[PDB]
């Protein structure tokens, strides 16, 4: 199924996902498209920060849901 991820600057990222995917799998898909390491990604649905080990099903994230991506870089 398709979900959408909106970036801070308002670009859309379309993903193909399954309800059974973990948030970590979603971040891996975002890394495939945008090159962002997962540790530096935060995903938000309906105001909730999504935990990497939980599933899309855990959050009732259905087809055509929009998630918001926020980046938090490592210190260096
Ligand atoms: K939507
Ligand atoms: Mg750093
Ligand atoms: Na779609
Ligand atoms: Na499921
Ligand atoms: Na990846
Ligand atoms: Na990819
Ligand atoms: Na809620
Ligand atoms: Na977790
Ligand atoms: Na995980
Ligand atoms: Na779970
Ligand atoms: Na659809
Ligand atoms: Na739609």
């Amino acid at each position: 199924m398709q979900i959408f991820v909106k970036t801070l600057t308002g670009k859309t990222i379309t993903l193909e996902v399954e309800p059974s995917d973990t948030i970590e799998n979603v971040k891996a898909k975002i890394q495939d498209k945008e090159g962002i390491p997962p540790d530096e990604q935060r995903l938000i649905f309906a105001g909730k920060q999504l935990e990497d080990g939980r599933t899309l099903s855990d959050y009732n994230i259905q087809k055509e849901s929009t998630l918001h991506l926020v980046l938090r870089l490592r210190g260096g």
